């Protein structure tokens, strides 16, 4: 499958896309504010991650950092990145479905819109203003509005024992973004697609 990936975003980032133990396509790079990014993922990728990281400084090897999403110092994504990540997240042709969703349960940096390019299914999107209204306990130094699992480590927060409620952060997320999963056992906000569609991740959908 295709997706493209658009930075509308007025500042750059490093758009990075991983199934966790592997990079898809060139797991990662520079989106300068309005460029395009097409990759290839192979079909019947599980667990398949799409997320922007902002403020990275990388040398000539693509070795660095970002102040949100990084993936262990790499330009070029082989592991998921470090809260706080909006995520587009997607499973392909399992049972002749796609599955995609935008998850907020390991924070928000960046507003994003997450649509199939081809027929037969709806996109979701998160585009509030997150970092702006985040709790002050949540906010990240460099940037972002962070998850409360991340924050403060509990069973409640994290879902450790598989049974959880939603909490007062969740509840923020969302109240911000109801299409989003805000905590680990929210009521799914998947998106079925027709298997082998090809799709479109645009961060800053709006301004």
């Amino acid at each position: 499958a295709t997706f493209e990936i658009v930075n509308r975003c007025s500042y750059t980032v490093w758009a990075a896309a991983s199934k966790g133990d592997a990079a898809l396509d060139a797991g990662g790079r520079q989106l300068n504010s309005g460029e395009s990014w097409t990759i290839n993922v192979e079909p019947g990728t599980n667990g398949g991650k799409i997320w922007a990281r902002t403020d990275c400084y990388f040398d000539d090897s693509g070795s660095g950092i970002c102040k949100t999403g990084d993936c262990g110092g790499l330009l070029r994504c082989k592991r998921f990145g470090r809260p706080p990540t909006t995520l587009a997240e997607f499973s392909l042709n399992q049972y002749g479905k796609d599955y995609i969703d935008i998850s907020n349960i390991k924070g928000f940096n960046v507003p994003m819109n997450f649509s199939p390019t081809t027929r037969g299914c709806r996109g979701v999107r998160c585009a509030a203003d997150i970092v702006g209204q985040c709790p002050a306990k949540l906010k990240a130094p460099g940037g972002g509005c962070n998850d409360a699992c991340t924050v403060f480590q509990t069973s409640e927060y994290c879902c450790t024992t598989g049974k959880c409620g939603p909490t007062e952060y969740s509840r923020f997320f969302k109240r911000l973004c109801p299409d989003a999963f805000s905590y680990v056992l929210d009521k799914p906000t998947t998106v079925t697609c027709p298997g082998s569609s090809n799709y479109r991740v645009t961060f800053c959908p709006t301004a």
